[PDB]
């Protein structure tokens, strides 16, 4: 089902201390995947914010895994799948977001609604210095019969070669009715970059994102 | 990176539970290159007052199997040695802070640690003792300054009814020598543990090896 390549078209309705901003972006994932692009473009102008803290609003199903572990977010279509987030930067504010996926065929198209509230004016993040988004080990977690759980340390290198921290945690609820295998505890490695199109008089960022699981036995 | 030949260690852990003191010693040994390797600890003042498993962590950066290219900041601390100031959150159960020291002595490593273990649930799975498994985990490492190293980590626990408890760990290590030591770029540590009792012994007697290997991942 998800055997050749793919589209995404992702809509973002966010707001950041009171101030509305949209996005909209979209993208292709060869096959296999775990190795995609996307093209995102604040449609109200320029970002009110540093892009790197969305870098995670702007695909689970589009990570390549291996045989042994099984892929629940592409296991969640066509039904598709709900996603509840959450993002505490330390020192800083923190964003809520509420995911939606829904398959086309295709094209997967996911609708979100993104809460960014408490941001320091003067930190790294609303003064845009961030420059860096750190390579991470995602982890997996079960979670009821249907859920599954992603725990994650993001990090960005600041200007003073300092370092911004945010505490991911996302929740991905199976929309269908029906029976689906939850796997077990495992990590997903997640390197992504961002980049500025030029082309644009418009505020278009590229980023480009590798992700791909993987296990660590426990002690027999 | 005098690590070369194998080594020795003892723990001497002076805690308290939600006002209830304890304190433990431990002691093992760790073969080179190490990476795999064993403690025995007890509980002096008798039967402990909580689960043994939120207290894995208690029970040594060093002996953790370090690739070539990537600074091994933790035996880089020797000989002066270093020490750790960490917090475990705990979710909807009590958090632990703990001050350790670590110094060489001879071949055999030394270290105190002093911890408080605060607001911890009574009817919780760590006070009534319900934990069973230590999830293996991906520990993410960040340099933090221009002596210290940071540590991050989801280390979570099995429930006997198939349930989780999740612990937010959060790790400062800072070299106490007067030199200058080379920080290393973020990277990760993983971390498999077991603990297993010793029945053999009368006393409140838990064994627990762990191995630990790092590695990093490239950027884009």
């Amino acid at each position: 089902l998800f055997q050749s390549d793919m589209t995404f078209k992702i809509f973002i309705d966010g707001e950041v201390n009171g101030q509305k901003f949209t996005i909209v972006a979209d993208g292709s994932s060869k096959f296999p995947h775990g190795d995609f692009n996307v093209h995102a473009v604040c449609e109200t102008g320029k970002l009110p914010m540093s892009w790197k803290p969305i870098c995670h609003l702007i695909e689970p199903f589009f990570a390549r895994y291996p045989d042994g572990i099984s892929h629940f977010a592409q296991e969640c279509f066509p039904e598709g799948l709900s996603i509840d987030r959450t993002v505490r930067f330390e020192n800083d504010g923190t964003m809520t977001s509420h995911h939606t996926y829904e398959l086309d065929d295709t094209c997967v198209v996911s609708r979100i609604t993104v809460n960014c509230d408490g941001f320091q004016p003067d930190g790294p993040i609303m003064r845009d210095q961030l420059v860096d988004i750190l390579p991470n080990e995602t982890h997996m977690f079960p979670h009821g019969p249907n859920a599954v759980r992603q725990l994650a340390f993001i990090g960005f290198t600041t200007a003073d070669g300092g370092l911004m921290m945010g505490h991911f945690d996302s929740k991905m609820t199976f929309n269908g009715s029906r029976a689906i295998e939850i796997p077990g505890p495992h990590f997903v490695t997640i390197i992504t970059k961002q980049m500025r199109d030029t082309s644009d008089k418009r505020d278009h960022v590229c980023q480009r994102e590798v992700a791909y699981a993987h296990s660590v036995p426990r002690i027999t």
